[PDB]
């Protein structure tokens, strides 16, 4: 069950993770790796997050780099995700071994839409400086990310 449970996550199968719902599972189990079928969802695939949520999923969970999916989905500009995320109470201030806010890597990275919804309606700490004291506009700034820097001091 934590296998394959894991498994239909990672390969975005929600047809197959369902099935596997049926079955008196523990979805906070790990797998032949240490992470959790919520740690393992292939992105891109919110309801997959939403099933697992429901089902008592923890969603605050670090992985061997100190990332929790919440992190996974910003870096990857997966919004539907990062969403169902937090309504399940994620916390969005969770950091990642160098100091990085969600709002670090999604502004890095450039994915206007995520920074945004962050930034206006979420409670994450727009001011956090990571450990090598660079905040998520400092990031944006570094990488080009023009567009998210603008939107970033324009409101905050």
């Amino acid at each position: 069950w934590g296998n394959e449970l894991a498994s239909a996550a990672a390969r975005g199968d929600l047809e197959q993770l369902t099935s596997l719902l049926q079955n008196n599972v523990n979805v906070n189990a790990q797998n032949g790796f240490g992470r959790t079928a919520l740690q393992v969802m292939k992105l891109g695939n919110p309801e997959i997050a939403r099933r697992l949520l429901l089902r008592g999923a923890n969603p605050d969970l670090k992985d061997r780099t100190g990332f929790a999916v919440i992190h996974d989905a910003a870096r990857a500009g997966q919004l539907d995700t990062l969403q169902t995320l937090l309504e399940f109470q994620a916390d969005v201030n969770i950091e990642d071994n160098e100091g990085n806010l969600p709002l670090h890597l999604a502004a890095k990275e450039g994915h206007l839409r995520v920074v945004e919804f962050l930034v206006k309606h979420t409670a994450s700490n727009v001011g956090h400086r990571n450990h090598k004291g660079d905040t998520a506009c400092d990031l944006a700034r570094l990488y080009g990310r023009n567009e998210v820097v603008s939107l970033m001091q324009a409101n905050g």
